[PDB]
């Protein structure tokens, strides 16, 4: 599927990756968020941003103890107050 | 704030559901079924060793270094090992 984050069109083709500001495989210190796609389920880990799924704020987490949140509302994900659209 | 799992009732921060389903343990032993978490007044479930459903969505199990946290978006349809879980005040 494709991730639209304001400006950005990004594709996600194999269970996920890291969202840079302007999908990367490695977690650099300039990536905002981590995506996982498995068995038709979408998960987001917050690294360095303000992240919302509907009314839920996604707590940031470190790479050795990741907190990956099931995206229970694929239509209300926000990152840094910018809407994210997923489309297959 | 109180969880009943089949016949057993327990109180809960958060914690780990024992195999029994009697109480919520503080540390993750290797016989506990699931983790309940309370984060900013919202209930989340991490599956460890059980078959867990929230409504029609399968709750995938996850290891502690990569937790998959499911917001309990339907409190009336939580099932663990095909056993209904009721949440009460």
């Amino acid at each position: 599927m494709e991730i639209q984050f304001g400006n950005q069109r990004c594709r996600m083709v194999n269970s996920g990756g890291f969202l840079a500001t302007d999908l990367k495989e490695m977690e650099t210190d300039d990536v905002l968020v981590e995506f996982l796609n498995i068995e038709h389920q979408l998960f987001i880990r917050n690294i360095r941003a303000i992240v919302k799924i509907a009314d839920t704020t996604v707590l940031p987490s470190a790479s050795d103890k990741k907190l990956l949140y099931y995206v229970f509302d694929e239509t209300r994900v926000r990152i840094n107050d910018t809407p994210v659209i997923f489309s297959k």
